[PDB]
DNA sequence: CCACATGGCTGAA
DNA sequence: GTTCAGCGCATGTG
């Protein structure tokens, strides 16, 4: 009785698709699987490793001649040489445990119908909002050629079951509204049925103020065969949870010296985000404010003023840790302590695939609504 | 026009 | 090439 359940990850990141998967699957008598994943970003990849492995164990290793499309930074490929640094390092032997055990295909430029695997019953993807216009561009246009393909060389019941897309709120704003209304059309004509939904992680059992865009899609033949019906998400409101709840006890944090910057009062907006600003601080408003751990975060970003989270302690001010960012992305002290074990990934470094992933429970309960045939 | 609210990019080293 | 301290406005609601 129990469904195995096989995933691919676009733009996998650190995994929360699938660790969201893997967190219901016993409640839901599912075995997730790797079906297969994208993800070019060298750190992403080497922190995936990390958290998802079983039985994985490092070592200096040659890198597969065919790893070559691949970023250290997450924005421009390596060159000719960054790819010669990572030759015969234990780090390769991440990567090419990557392509070998979870199927990743690096870059989604190399994903046709002759790789992209069949039967696939969860599909997660995201693209960034100038990737509507020139007609779709970019991550999305290969997204569309890969789908066009597949529907051509597949038959409808091997091409993905659902379809979930992660974005930020933006991609609903005035000058992006339109041209996502004619990708969900486009989804139409490919065979899916869609909903959209815009989620704040703070009502999915979280201390962050976090609205996310998905789009969640059942291949349309399957819709009829389980009878399934989208879930109303955006109503959902479970208890409030503070700051406060995930902070880590230390004896040895380091504190800002904020002794001379004026402030004021801590002030609670209909968010549920209580902050005071610094004055005289940066000329940079959203750098200049210190939040109280009795309500919610701002959301966690990669970079810049939100990757610094300042909260004010009985102990002083300072920066929530990597540690502590893991935790308010809804991962578990032992991811963390995984991916702080390879030695390979910097505190900021790991801010930032924090800051790029997706709360955790939100997806566990998107995830909770799907249904499956015996 | 106003007040208020909220979230990456890049050049110097 | 990497790294991150320094830096402001885009996109709203009311
Ligand atoms: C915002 S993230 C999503 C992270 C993910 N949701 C998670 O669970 O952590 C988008 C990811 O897409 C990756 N990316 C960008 N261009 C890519 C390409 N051509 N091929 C593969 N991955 C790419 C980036 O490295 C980045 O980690």
């Amino acid at each position: 009785k129990i469904k195995v359940i096989k995933v691919f990850e676009a733009f996998a990141g650190i995994g929360s698709q699938f660790k969201a998967l893997k967190n219901i699957a016993r409640s839901k008598n599912w075995e997730i699987q790797h079906s297969g994943m994208v993800e070019w970003f060298v750190d992403a990849i080497v922190s995936y490793v990390a958290i998802h492995s079983k039985n994985f164990n490092p070592k200096i290793e040659r890198l597969d001649r065919d790893i070559l499309s691949i970023s250290n930074d997450s924005k421009m490929p390596i060159s000719e040489y960054g790819i010669k640094k990572i030759n015969n390092t234990i780090k390769a032997s991440y990567l090419n445990y990557a392509k070998k055990h979870f199927n990743n295909l690096f870059d989604i430029k190399k994903v046709n119908k002759d790789n992209f695997p069949k039967n696939i019953d969860i599909f997660t993807y995201s693209f960034p909002c100038q990737d509507l216009s020139v007609t779709r561009s970019g991550l999305l246009w290969e997204i569309e050629r890969i789908l066009e393909e597949i529907k051509n060389s597949f038959s409808k019941e091997e091409m993905p079951k659902y379809l979930l897309m992660e974005n930020v709120k933006n991609l609903l704003s005035h000058k992006n509204k339109k041209n996502y209304n004619t990708w969900l059309k486009q989804l139409e004509k490919f065979g899916y049925k869609s909903k959209t939904y815009l989620l704040n992680s703070k009502n999915f059992d979280n201390c962050q103020n976090r609205e996310r865009v998905f789009c969640l899609s059942i291949r349309d033949d399957y819709l009829e065969k389980t009878g399934f019906k989208f879930k109303e998400l955006e109503k959902v409101k479970n208890p409030p949870k503070k700051i406060k709840d995930i902070l880590v006890d230390s004896s040895n944090y380091k504190y800002l010296n904020l002794n001379k910057y004026e402030t004021t009062t801590f002030r609670e907006t209909k968010s549920n985000i209580i902050s005071r600003p610094l004055k005289n601080y940066t000329t940079f408003n959203s750098e200049n404010y210190v939040y109280n751990i009795n309500g919610i975060g701002p959301t966690l970003t990669a970079s810049g003023a939100n990757s610094r989270i300042k909260i004010e302690t009985q102990q002083g001010v300072r920066y929530l840790t990597p540690l502590e960012c893991f935790k308010y992305m809804q991962f578990d002290v032992n991811d963390f302590k995984k991916v702080q074990s390879t030695n390979l990934i910097s505190e900021n470094k790991m801010i930032y695939i924090a800051g790029n992933s997706i709360p955790v429970k939100i997806l566990e309960a998107i995830f909770n609504t799907l249904e499956f045939v015996n």
